[PDB]
């Protein structure tokens, strides 16, 4: 019946619009502690060179 | 922390190699001194047993 197809258009527009977020926060995030935990390795590494050999390894 | 198990690593080589000395002459000069003056007492011995017997002892 046309009063159905009235009120399937009018439930297809509510869902159609439900508040949907912004997802760019919630991964720069973890791009930062995958940067941050990698400089924190980093500095094992070069801590353990120099135990190494009395100098921090040379750049490039 | 790895790091911290880094530099124990890296002192326990150190104290590992503290150039340590033979102790081979300092002791046979003290052989060859307790020898000398072994042999200048029985020198002693010896000169008093003549001044006894105006002889030196025999042999064995």
């Amino acid at each position: 019946t046309l009063i159905e197809l009235l009120i399937v258009v009018a439930i297809i527009g509510i869902l159609a619009a439900i508040a949907i977020p912004q997802f760019s926060a919630y991964r720069v995030k973890a791009y930062n502690s995958a940067a941050s935990s990698d400089l924190r390795n980093l500095k094992t590494a070069l801590e353990s060179a120099f135990a190494d050999d009395q100098t921090y390894p040379p750049e490039s």
